[PDB]
C-alpha cells in the first residue's frame, strides 16, 4: 500500500527474437513461455478509484457485495446465484440493456511453488487449479471478441445483438482481502493499435477427442519505458470490491476498447496465495446503433 511499484513485466517476444504465437492456456508449459521482459511503473489507486472508468481508461474498481463465499466448485457457482448478482452490478454500472454472464476462471496457485512443483511435468500438462495471469495480455481480440460471441450465444442472438453496440468485460473479484500477486490494468489511451498481435489461445480440454478450445487474445508489444504504458492497481481489493476489465468493445470512436492486464508479484508479497475468480460478461447496448 505503497504509492507505486516498479516491476518487470511479460510482454510479447517478437518470433524473429524466438517467440510463439499460442497461448497454451492452463497446461504446465506456458508457464515456460518466454516473453520481452521491461521494467514499468505500477501506481497504487486505493483511493483514487474514482478517476477511473471504462470509457475513458476501459476499467473500473467498484464496490460490489455478493452473498457467494466458496468459489472453488465450478458447479456451485454456476448453480448458484453469483452470475445473475454480477450480471444486476454490470447493468447497472454499464447502463446496458442487457448482460449475459458467460462463464469464470478460479485461480488459487502460487506462481513460483507451481514452477516448481511442476518443473519435471511434461509441457503439454495441465495444471491441477490455475495460477495468476503473470503476462500482459487481453481475454480477447477484435477477432476474438467475434469468435466468442458466436461461440458463447446462440448464431441468430448472436447476429441480432451484433447490429448494437456491445462489449466484453470481465469481473475480477478476490477470495479475500489482496496480499500478495495483484492485478495490474493498463490505461487503453496509452497503448497504440499496432502495439497488440492477434494471438491465439488454447486449451486442449478432452485431448484427443476435442480439437482444443479456440480463443484470440491480444499480445502486446513491449514499452520503451517504464511509463510509456500507464499501469494501475489497487492495493489491498477486498471480496466486496470488483475489477471491471473491459477486454472489448465495438463502438471504435469516444470509448476505450481493450485493455492490456497483467498480475504482477510485489516485493511486498505475502500470505497464502492470492485467490480470485474473473467472470466473463457479454455487455449489450440495445439502444445504441
Ligand atoms: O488474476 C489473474 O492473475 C489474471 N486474471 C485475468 O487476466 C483476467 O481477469 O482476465
Ligand atoms: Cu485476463
Amino acid at each position: 500500500e505503497k504509492p507505486y511499484y516498479d516491476v518487470e513485466f511479460n510482454y510479447r517476444l517478437d518470433p524473429r527474437d524466438g517467440g510463439d504465437e499460442v497461448i497454451w492456456g492452463g497446461t504446465v508449459g506456458l508457464m515456460r513461455r518466454k516473453y520481452e521482459t521491461r521494467t514499468v511503473r505500477i501506481n497504487n489507486e486505493r483511493g483514487n478509484e474514482h478517476n477511473f472508468n471504462l470509457d475513458t481508461h476501459g476499467f473500473a474498481w467498484v464496490k460490489h457485495k455478493t452473498s457467494v463465499t466458496e468459489f472453488a466448485d465450478y458447479l456451485a457457482i454456476r448453480q448458484g446465484p453469483y452470475y445473475g448478482e454480477v450480471a444486476e452490478m454490470l447493468k447497472r454500472v454499464t447502463g446496458a440493456t442487457k448482460v449475459h454472464v458467460i462463464g469464470h476462471l478460479h485461480r488459487s496457485l502460487n506462481y513460483n511453488d507451481t514452477t516448481e512443483e511442476e518443473k519435471n511435468a511434461p509441457d503439454m500438462t495441465m495444471t491441477k487449479g490455475q495460477t495468476p495471469g503473470r503476462f500482459v495480455h487481453v481475454d480477447q481480440s477484435y477477432q476474438g471478441a467475434v469468435r466468442r460471441l458466436y461461440l458463447d450465444l446462440p448464431q441468430e442472438e448472436a447476429r441480432r445483438l451484433e447490429k448494437t453496440r456491445w462489449a466484453i468485460i470481465n469481473v475480477w473479484r478476490p477470495v479475500r482481502k489482496v496480499t500478495n500477486e495483484p492485478l495490474a490494468v493498463c490505461d487503453a489511451r496509452s497503448v497504440r493499435e499496432d502495439e497488440l498481435f492477434n494471438t491465439l489461445h488454447l486449451v486442449p480440454m478432452r485431448w484427443p477427442d476435442a480439437a482444443p478450445q479456440e480463443n484470440q487474445m491480444w499480445a502486446v508489444a513491449p514499452p520503451k519505458t517504464p511509463t510509456q504504458h500507464k499501469w494501475h492497481y489497487v492495493s489491498g481489493m477486498t471480496e466486496d470490491e470488483a475489477l471491471l476489465i473491459k477486454m472489448f468493445d465495438s463502438k471504435k470512436d469516444g470509448t476505450a476498447r481493450r485493455v492490456p492486464h497483467s498480475s504482477f508479484p510485489t516485493p511486498d508479497d505475502f500470505g497464502e496465495p492470492r485467490a480470485s475468480t474473473e467472470t466473463r460478461c457479454f455487455v449489450f447496448w440495445e439502444d445504441q446503433e
